[PDB]
């Protein structure tokens, strides 16, 4: 018997939460591979209130860039005159007599198992508990 | 018998939630493979109140660029002059006598098993309980 | 036998959930593959009131790009002048013999199987409980 | 027997929800593959009142473009002049002897099984209950 | 036997729910591939009162664009002058001596069973259950 | 029996919590292999209110740069004139006989189990516990 | 029995959190390979109220280059003129007869197990408790 | 019995915690190999109010720099004209008969087992406890 | 029996944590090998308020650099001009037949086992415990 009483008060005028704006969840993941990279800001944990972060507070561009106006036999397969942007620029330009991505192979990813758990994700006002 | 009696208070004038506003969840996940990268800002854990961020406050820019006017025989296969963009330029060209994405391969997906789990999402306020 | 008795007040002026505005779900998931990425903000967790965030909170921009006026022979194949774009540029161009994308394989994703569960989502308030 | 009574109170004014606006699921999934990326902002999750997000809050822009006036013999195959977009500009163009997209291939997706479950999505106030 | 008696309360003014306007449901789902991508924001979970967020809270924007007056031989394929549009443009353009999309395979999606449940919805005020 | 009983106060005026704005979460995971490199800022663990963060406070930047206006046979497969970019280049340009990525190879990610689990997430008030 | 009674007053007017804005998580990991590396600042651990930190505070540059006007036979596979970014370029150019990335292996990845656990994430307040 | 009874006091205004705006975690890892290097700032423990930290104050910077104009047969793979970059330059380019990366090899990561743990990670208030 | 009583104090005004901004965790881990070099700024403890540093102060730099107009047979392979850059310039340039990295040999890493542990990440105050 994990309590005879909970005998918390004589007398109380609330018990409870109120406005709760909170967001909770249980996001564990079982996996054998995970990709989470090319970013610009990452895994930064800010604890404190008015927090604040820019990418770029300012920037007083004036820009000028020339790819073209070229006479020769062949110009080809080129990335130029990128500029002013913030992110990733990935598998840009790609020339071949074949090209593929992520080819899966062959009984590459057979009888693979998983048996991951929880019990609760509870957030609770109570006056005795187990 | 996990309890005998409650008992918790001669007087009260409330028990309970009032104005809950909070997104509750069990988001957890058993997979073998996930791409989540390729963004400009990821995973940043901000607690406290008026937390602020830019990805770019003020860019007063002026801007030219030529990537055409080209008299040349061939000019081809390219990504040019791209400017002013806050994202993915992903696989934005492709050249080639075949071109293929994802081939799934042969028998490479085959008998995999998942038993995963969790017993309860709850948000409460009680006056005992288990 | 969980409990003899709740016996928890002589008197109350009210026991629940008043002004419930809350979203509550199960979004567990067991699969094989996931591919989240190529986002321009991603997984950014803001606890606090008056959080505030912006891309680009002002831009004074001007701007001139050519990708003609080429008298030249051929000009192919090209992603030019993109600019001032939030978000992503993927797979823009193509030029091939053959283009395909996401071939399933042969036997490529069979037998596979799930068993995956949860036993509640459940927001309450309750005087005594299991 | 979970319980020999409840005799909760004396006296009470009442028991229950007022102004239930909420809104509850159970989004739990079984699958082989999912693909939810390609966004301008993902999974974020914002916990606080008077949260705000802007994705462009001002852009005062002038602009000038030209992808034409081209004397030259042929011109194709080009995505072009593109601008001021906030979204994805995906597959946008294709040149090729054959396109295909999605091939499901030979016995690609046969047998899988799944057997997933919950037991509730409840969201209730009682004086007691199991 | 669950329960002797509820003797909840020796006087009582009301028991259960006044202006219910919350809407609940039970969305979970078994399948084999879902695609939810390609969105301009997404999966963002905003808890707390007075929420607001704008994709572009002002633009004054002036623009000039030409893809024409082009006196070649040849001008083909081509996606250009496209400019303040918030979505997704997807295989916007295709040249090809065959275009396909999702060819469904030979015995690509056979046999394939799906065993999936729930046991109730159910948002209620009661003075005792099970 | 963990205890008699809890016999917290002989007046109370409230018990619970007010205004939880927090985000909880378990995000723990077991895998095989994770990449979250290529980023502008990473792990950085900063405590304490007032926080700010600068990428580039301010840049007044005049800009020339010319990769074209090449009158020679051949120019190919280069990148040129990238700049005031904030983020990761990857993958930028291919020329080839063949191009291929992640090939997932012959048996090459068979029979793996995982078996990880946490018992809760929970934030509470209670007058007694365990 | 952990404890025969809490009486931890005989007055009180509060117990339990107020306006708690903390994000509380178990992100611990089991795996075989990690890769965070490639940042431009990373694992930085600053305690203590109003930190601030910028990648440049102020640059006034002006800038001139040029990869073009190239008369000769053959110019080929080459980043050039590259300036002003703060991040990643990686793998930026290839030329080759094959080019592969991550190839998986034969049997390179089979029969590995996690078995890593947690108790639980709980920030609480508690008159008494085990 | 760890205690028979907590008595802490006749008199008490408040037992718990107000405005906690921390971050708990139990970061904790178990693997065969990590890779974290390549960065501009790293392991930097800065423990002190106001803090602050720039890679560049300021920098008036004037640049030429050509990389062509060149005359002769061939100028290939080269990495040229970079600067004014903060971040790491990696495998920028590559010219072979064959290009691989990271070969997984043959029964390269096989039958290795992981049994790693944690009680908990509770930031907590208690008049008494264990 | 740990202790029979806590008997603290008499009166009392406040018993708790106000304002926790802290960032609390168990970074601990148990691998084979790690690679953290590569850095501009490493493992530096500053304990003390006001703590400041530079990467560089100031730098009025003026800059010419010509690594073209070169009118030989043959120039290639090469990384030129390379300046005012703060990072890592890595694996910049390969010229070979064959190119590889990180191959992973034949039964390399097969049958490693971790088994290590924590028992708590946690910051409380309490008026008496174990």
């Amino acid at each position: 018997k994990v309590f005879e009483r909970c005998e918390l008060a004589r007398t109380l005028k609330r018990l409870g939460m109120d406005g709760y704006r909170g967001i909770s969840l249980a996001n564990w993941m079982c996996l054998a591979k995970w990709e989470s990279g090319y970013n610009t800001r990452a895994t930064n944990y800010n604890a404190g209130d008015r927090s604040t972060d820019y990418g770029i507070f300012q920037i007083n561009s004036r820009y000028w860039c020339n790819d073209g106006k070229t006479p020769g036999a062949v110009n080809a397969c080129h990335l130029s005159c990128s500029a002013l942007l913030q992110g990733n620029i990935a598998d840009a330009v790609a020339c071949a007599k074949r090209v593929v991505r992520d080819p899966q192979g062959i009984r590459a990813w057979v009888a693979w198992r998983n048996r991951c758990q929880n019990r609760d994700v509870r957030q609770y006002v109570q006056g005795c508990g187990v």
